[PDB]
């Protein structure tokens, strides 16, 4: 009496949030392995991440081709798999349709890819602007250490920012790559303004987003950063890396962009973020606001299950 809609992954994650969207009209169940003990009577497949979830993918079309079929595309899966893992590529040409997460992600394919791809931005509830102190600056940045988050970046700024005692840094990310975790702890060791405050629960790390005058997102690429939607829809505004992933979370015309790798525009920018606290003396950091404001609609949750309900609509 209602559709079967596999969800293949290996609250706030997509596959349970996508379970949470459809399970009012569909029978949804969340699986690791696609031709399970449930699966007699499934219509849809929705697959997150191509590469670990390739066997899964290539079983549904050896039993329905491409109907009912779709794939959901990271920036891990854009820049890295797909280029790397033959097996992760041809997931995607099984696909019925590929989803990216921001209106960018599909010029990182080929033509015949891009065609039947489509954008669904992810989506979290809003929260409440926290107040915030106006004697110092607090940005922060989040990710586990890895080179593709350019951690870098944000340790040059750092130091290029140690006669700067009104502005800190807070640095959220497990040290994955020790030797990212080695400069963290050099960075912090040299700059008293700098904090690595390592792997944090999700909780605690959306509120310390909300408490942040800004967050830094300095990444090489990116499919559509979690962290970036978070500090939209938290009244936090950002200043990010100009990459295509970036771009298409914060917009064309967003002011808040410094070339990728470069820390003396990274720190200019919190420079200038600081000289907006108070009539501001610097329009800047205002405009930020502004802005972030007026892309948090496209993260609502209510868009994104509309979303997801017509790819499913589509593919039934």
């Amino acid at each position: 009496s209602r559709p079967s809609v596999a969800i293949v992954s290996p609250n706030w994650q997509t596959a349970r949030r996508w379970q949470e969207f459809l399970d009012g009209t569909c029978n949804v169940r969340m699986t690791q392995r696609w031709p399970d003990d449930g699966s007699q009577d499934d219509v849809v497949m929705l697959a997150l991440h191509a590469r670990r979830s390739a066997d899964s993918i290539e079983a549904w079309a050896s039993v329905h081709g491409d109907r009912g079929l779709a794939v959901v595309l990271t920036g891990t899966d854009l820049y890295q798999d797909i280029v790397v893992d033959p097996r992760a590529r041809h997931s995607l040409e099984l696909a019925g349709q590929l989803v990216v997460l921001q209106d960018l992600g599909a010029e990182a394919l080929p033509p015949a890819l891009r065609g039947k791809t489509r954008v669904i931005y992810q989506s979290t509830p809003s929260q409440a602007a926290a107040s915030k102190p106006d004697t110092v600056l607090q940005a922060l940045m989040v990710g586990h250490l890895r080179e593709v988050k350019s951690p870098q970046t944000l340790f040059q700024a750092a130091r290029l920012l140690a006669g700067h005692d009104d502005i800190r840094i807070d640095h959220i990310g497990e040290a994955l790559d020790p030797v990212l975790g080695e400069q963290a702890l050099a960075t912090q060791r040299d700059c008293p303004n700098y904090r690595w405050l390592g792997a944090l629960p999700h909780d605690g790390t959306r509120e310390r987003i909300r408490c942040a005058h800004l967050l830094v997102h300095a990444s090489a690429m990116e499919g559509g950063a979690h962290v970036i939607m978070e500090a939209v829809c938290s009244g936090t505004p950002v200043l990010a890396s100009r990459i295509p992933g970036n771009v298409g979370m914060l917009g064309a015309d967003y002011a808040g962009y410094f070339t990728h790798g470069d820390a003396a525009a990274l720190a200019a920018l919190l420079v200038r973020c600081r000289q907006g606290q108070a009539v501001p003396a610097d329009p800047l950091l205002a405009r930020l606001g502004a802005q972030c404001a007026l892309r948090a609609p496209l993260f609502a949750p209510e868009a994104e299950r509309a979303a997801l309900l017509r790819l499913v609509a589509d593919l039934m």
